[PDB]
DNA sequence: AAACATTCGTTCACGTGAGTTCCAGTACAAGTCTGGTC
């Protein structure tokens, strides 16, 4: 039902969205409808961190989610708790969580660089993107893993 | 020969250092909140 509603919103159709929501309402209880509303809004407020959920799911799941950024692969590969992954590293056509930068104090900057020469670069204002190229197959991914390939 | 002073092992009290348990405070991760823009 959620897939139908999302695709149908993407297709510029509202009568079908109304039908799907009506079916969900008619075939749900008050608590189920409340939870469904929370998932639609994309907030649950469970009080438990996503990192905790991933850790309980498998020993090495946060790293795999960072490298891949797709709940399907993490859920599929990490099924048997005993069986782990030998080596996890960036792979083609799979979004990876970008590496960010933290505030720095000009006074102790040299100390933060272990008293060694460093690189100074200009700050760029705009979107953060990553490009995957294999032959003439191109994929573009945004900061959080959304696919912007259609635009570019 | 008898009385008084000094000394020594003993006793009590008090003070100081080291080990154990319980609790206040701090740095940072993550959740949550919010503003502006097209
Ligand atoms: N040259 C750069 N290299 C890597 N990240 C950058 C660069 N310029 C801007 N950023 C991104 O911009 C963020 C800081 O925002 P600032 O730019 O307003 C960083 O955490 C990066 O995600």
């Amino acid at each position: 039902l959620l897939d139908s509603i999302a695709s149908n919103n993407s297709a510029k159709r509202k009568d079908l969205i109304k039908k799907s929501l009506l079916q969900l309402i008619t075939q749900s209880s008050a608590l189920e409808q409340k939870w469904l509303i929370r998932m639609i809004i994309k907030d649950l407020k469970l009080g438990v961190s996503q990192q905790t959920i991933f850790s309980v799911f498998h020993n090495d799941a946060a790293e795999l989610h960072n490298v891949t950024t797709d709940l399907e692969k993490v859920c599929r590969q990490l099924h048997d708790p005993s069986v782990g992954l030998s080596d996890i590293s960036i792979t083609l056509f799979s979004a990876f969580k970008p590496m960010l930068a933290a505030i720095a104090d000009i006074e102790h900057i040299e100390k933060d660089m272990k008293h060694q020469s460093f690189y100074i670069e200009t700050k760029l204002d705009g979107e953060r993107m990553q490009m995957h190229k294999d032959g003439d197959v191109y994929k573009y991914f945004s900061r959080n893993g959304y696919n912007y390939t259609d635009q570019f």
